[PDB]
Parts: structure tokens; C-alpha cells; sequence
């Protein structure tokens, strides 16, 4: 029982709603292999290393996103910084859960209403391979489209129109779920684990295996795994392959630091961080595989080249799960299975998000962990609001705005700001020693330089290919008005920015000369009392030329 609860908590922590609804679409469309290479390069490089820092930094501090940095003052702004992606990430999460519910009510039927044309969302234009001899008109992409979204009403991003009522109750009860969930503490999120360590690992042996032998799947798979390198000296592949690793492991989010402030003194942080990302590569590739086994198939059923058979945008599990799901036997028990897999893993994601938020602002204010929650009550309900600002018909414009620039370019530099401050302040060799102490053994020569060179090296060269190479933003057909990348560059600034900001208030809030100011600040917070004594490591060339 006891190896089974902890298989079931590893895996159950390895597999996100990112694995599962973000990368296939974000594989789709950086090609197919030419996306793994530099994904698993980059999930070994930076995210292992990030991964294990986080959780040793929680569970060492024993504190939040926000509050953990009394090791160095000067990051809080990188904590309040991973504590606004975290929010923006909420609200579209939040928004994505109430698809995946309405996707659910929908498929308690015997006629899926993604199978056929003719029902009252169906425009004249709509395609049926059955009833006769591009994508927006199949009958899965015309149900995703008009009878959930209902983006036929809007012009653009500057016409959103007014909520809808069906995703509005959606959101509604999800919300109530997601607080119900909340608000009373951490333990009741460690029951969940059962739910989704089974359930998507079944769905997604069953969707492989039945995908593997489909008419159109070898053609699918062979163009997975074909390797385009004139797309690899693109930058793009590159960029959407960092930010969805650190989408995947959940670094930079402030959900690990705040998940590991709570694990027992210990734990092993180093065989967690192997586990995770070892089943996060694995799940991955597996759902790259059976991804493009589904859209090889349906090039091969809808007659048009794998290249434009789905959306490459949000939306796509939603376009390409229910047309497999179609082609099985009894195939509405398979949706319902499915989508239930889907709506326990979106709300342990949102739960692991909101606890993230709501721990590293309530580690930092004493009156706001006394009353958990009414904290609980504001945070999911301005969450609600600004996820209704989604729910409009136009959508999936903003909810495309915000999944590119809340997240991206701002987490990375969270991130690379987090791994600076540690390593090269707080001293990589006194990192070591802390591990050392909480778990028994310090970590090897690899992960100390990876954690101070090789990784801030490869977070700055991105953060700064993502600013320089940057193509404006559109969905699909639609560009965006310049208008809307501005607000989305303002999206990823004000969470950038707090950074600075941060950095001079508590420069200009404390008292004594420049280098008195400078030592105060970069010091632990416990260790003031060496400043008046003129000892400070950091103003020592050994302290910097330490490997
Ligand atoms: N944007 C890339 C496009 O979706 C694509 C998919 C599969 C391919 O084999 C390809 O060459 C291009
Ligand atoms: N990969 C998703 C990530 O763990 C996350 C961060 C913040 C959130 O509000 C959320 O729902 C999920």
C-alpha cells in the first residue's frame, strides 16, 4: 500500500494539464521532432536543475514564492513577479477547465454532437466525410468553434461581444469547486492524487495503441518523426521549447517552492526532480506520438495534407481527441472517460496554481493567513471575473493574448533572475551545504554548474532571442491589431518589472552608506549583524570564483 501511494504521489506530481493540452498543439506547430530535440535538451539543461532548486529552496525555507527570499531581500520582486504569472496562468487555466466541463456535459449522449454536420450551429459551409464524397469547416472544428466558443460572432480581439451563458455556468461551478477545494487548507489537496496518477497514463495507452493502427497513422508518424533543421535555426522552436518545459515541470510559477515548503525536512528533493522529469520526457514523446498518429489519420479521412488538417493554436486536444474518440467502439464511454481524465487534471493543476498564489501571499502577510478563507474567497473570485473577461465570444483571442504573453518571456526571466539570485548571491557552495544538511549528501559537480553557469547562460541567450526575434502575434487566419501585442508586451512587463522596482524601494527604504545599503541588502536577513562587522563574503573575489 505503502509503494503504491508513493508511485501514485510521484506520478500523480509528474503529470500536469500543461503535458496534455499545451504540447500538442505547440508540437503541431513547430513540426514535430525538430520540437522534442530541443525540448529534451532544454528540459535537461535548465529544467532539472530549476526543478530540483525550487523544491530544495521550499523545503529548506519552509516559506512561499514570496517570502522565501529572506536568504537575499533583493528578489522578492522575483517572487511577486512568479506570483502575478501564476494569476494570469489561473484565469486562462480556469477558463480551459470550463471548455473541458462543457466538452463533458456535451458527451452524455449516443450521438456525439462532434460526429456530423446538420445541428443548429452548422454553418451551410460545414463538411461531412460520411454524407459526401479546409479545417474550419470539418464537423469537429465547426462544433469547437460555434456550438462551444460561438467565435462566429466576433470580428476580432476589439469585438469580444458579451460572456456566454453555457460557459458562464461552466466557469461558475468550476469555481465554486476549485474554492470549495481551497478553503480550508493543504490537506484536502492530497486526496486527489488517485484520480489523475491513473486516469490520463490508461487514456493516453489506449488512445496510442488505437491510434497506432488507423488507416492514415503511418504517414502521421513518419512525419513525426522527420527532423526539419531550417526550423531549428529558427529560435521560435526554441523559445515555445523552453516555455513549455517550464510550463510542464512547473517551475517558475511559484507552485513548487510553496508545494515543497510543506514536505518534511527529509525528503529527497534530488530523486523527485529525476522522477518527474524522466515520466515528463516519457509523457511527452508518447503524447507527440500518439498526436500526430490522430492528425496523420485525419489528413488521411478529410483529404487535405497533414500540414492543415487542425488549428494550431488552443483548442487543438479539443479539435482532435473527440475525432478519435469517435472512430471507437462504444465511443461514448470513451469520451466520457476521457473528459472526466481531462477535468481532474485541470482542477489539480488550478488547485496546485491557487495554493502556489494564495500560500506565497499569505506567508508574507500574517493577517491574511488568519483568515484563510475570506483570502481564499477574494483571490477566486477576482480570478472568476478576470476569466469571464475570457469567456466572451471572442474569447479565444484574449485567452491566446494571455497564453503567449503572461506567460513566456516574463517566466524566463523570473526564472533566470531566481537561478542568478540563488546561485551567484546566496552562494552556490552554501546551497550545497543546506542540501546537504536537509537531505544527507551535497549534490554533484553537474548540478552546481548547472546551477550557476550553464543554466543562466541558456535563460539569458532565450530571454533575449524572444525580445530581439518576436513575430507579432495572430490565431490561426486572424492578426492581431498592433494595439493588442502592446498590451500583451504591457501583460509581460508588469510581472517583468517588479523586479527593479523591488530592487530600488528596498535600496532607498534602508539606512546607511552605499556599501553599508549593498551589504544589508544582499545578506541573509538573519546575518545582519555581520554587516557592522565588515564581513562580507560577497565583497570577496573568493566567494565569486567558487565552483
Ligand atoms: N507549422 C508546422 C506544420 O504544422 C507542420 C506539421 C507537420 C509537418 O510535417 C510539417 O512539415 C509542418
Ligand atoms: N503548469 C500550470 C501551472 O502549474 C499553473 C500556474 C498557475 C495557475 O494558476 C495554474 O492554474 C497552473
Amino acid at each position: 500500500g505503502k509503494k503504491i501511494d508513493f508511485l501514485l504521489s510521484v506520478v500523480g506530481f509528474a503529470v500536469d494539464l500543461a503535458n496534455v493540452w499545451r504540447f500538442p498543439y505547440l508540437c503541431y506547430k513547430n513540426g514535430g521532432g525538430a520540437f522534442l530535440i530541443p525540448y529534451t535538451l532544454f528540459l535537461i539543461i535548465a529544467g532539472m536543475p530549476l526543478f530540483y532548486m525550487e523544491l530544495a529552496l521550499g523545503q529548506y525555507n519552509r516559506e512561499g514564492a514570496a517570502t522565501v527570499w529572506k536568504i537575499c531581500p533583493f528578489f522578492k520582486g522575483v517572487g511577486y513577479a512568479v506570483i502575478l504569472i501564476a494569476l494570469y496562468v489561473g484565469f486562462y487555466y480556469n477558463v480551459i477547465i470550463a471548455w473541458s466541463l462543457y466538452y463533458l456535459f456535451s458527451s452524455f449522449t449516443l450521438n456525439l454532437p462532434w460526429t456530423d454536420c446538420g445541428h443548429t450551429w452548422n454553418s451551410p459551409n460545414c463538411t461531412d466525410p460520411k454524407l459526401l464524397n479546409k479545417y474550419k469547416f470539418t464537423p469537429a472544428a465547426e462544433f469547437y468553434e460555434r456550438g462551444v466558443l460561438h467565435l462566429h460572432e466576433s470580428s476580432g480581439i476589439h469585438d469580444i461581444g458579451l460572456p456566454q451563458w453555457q460557459l458562464l455556468l461552466c466557469l461558475m461551478v468550476v469555481v465554486i469547486v476549485l474554492y470549495f477545494s481551497l478553503w480550508k487548507g493543504v490537506k484536502t489537496s492530497g486526496k486527489v492524487v488517485w484520480i489523475t496518477a491513473t486516469l490520463p497514463y490508461f487514456v493516453l495507452f489506449v488512445l496510442l495503441v488505437h491510434g497506432v493502427t488507423l488507416p492514415g497513422a503511418s504517414n502521421g508518424i513518419n512525419a513525426y518523426l522527420h527532423i526539419d533543421f531550417y526550423r531549428l535555426k529558427e529560435a521560435t522552436v526554441w523559445i515555445d521549447a523552453a516555455t513549455q518545459i517550464f510550463f510542464s515541470l512547473g517551475a517558475g510559477f511559484g507552485v513548487l517552492i510553496a508545494f515543497a515548503s510543506y514536505n518534511k525536512f527529509d525528503n529527497n528533493c534530488y530523486r523527485d526532480a529525476l522522477l518527474t522529469s524522466s515520466i515528463n520526457c516519457i509523457t511527452s514523446f508518447v503524447s507527440g506520438f500518439a498526436i500526430f498518429s490522430i492528425l496523420g489519420y485525419m489528413a488521411h479521412e478529410h483529404k487535405v495534407n497533414i500540414e492543415d488538417v487542425a488549428t494550431e493554436g488552443a483548442g487543438l486536444v479539443f479539435i482532435l481527441y473527440p475525432e478519435a474518440i469517435s472512430t471507437l467502439s462504444g465511443s461514448t464511454f470513451w469520451a466520457v472517460v476521457f473528459f472526466v481524465m481531462l477535468l481532474a487534471l485541470g482542477l489539480d493543476s488550478s488547485m496546485g496554481g491557487m495554493e502556489a498564489v494564495i500560500t506565497g501571499l499569505a506567508d508574507d502577510f500574517q493577517v491574511l493567513k488568519r483568515h484563510r478563507k475570506l483570502f481564499t474567497f477574494g483571490v477566486t473570485f477576482s480570478t472568476f471575473l478576470l476569466a469571464l473577461f475570457c469567456i466572451t465570444k471572442g474569447g479565444i483571442y484574449v485567452l491566446t493574448l494571455l497564453d503567449t504573453f503572461a506567460a513566456g518571456t516574463s517566466i524566463l526571466f523570473a526564472v533566470l533572475m531566481e537561478a542568478i539570485g540563488v546561485s551567484w548571491f546566496y552562494g552556490v557552495d552554501r546551497f550545497s551545504n543546506d542540501i546537504q544538511q536537509m537531505m544527507g549528501f551535497r549534490p554533484g559537480l553537474y548540478w552546481r554548474l548547472c546551477w550557476k553557469f550553464v543554466s543562466p547562460a541558456f535563460l539569458l541567450f532565450v530571454v533575449v532571442v524572444s525580445i530581439i526575434n518576436f513575430k507579432p502575434l495572430t490565431y490561426d487566419d486572424y492578426i492581431f491589431p498592433p494595439w493588442a501585442n502592446w498590451v500583451g508586451w504591457g501583460i509581460a512587463l508588469s510581472s517583468m518589472v517588479l523586479v527593479p522596482i523591488y530592487v530600488i524601494y528596498k535600496f532607498l527604504s534602508t539606512q546607511g552608506s552605499l556599501w553599508e545599503r549593498l551589504a544589508y541588502g544582499i545578506t541573509p536577513e538573519n546575518e545582519h549583524h555581520l554587516v557592522a562587522q565588515r564581513d562580507i563574503r560577497q565583497f570577496q573575489l573568493q566567494h565569486w570564483l567558487a565552483i
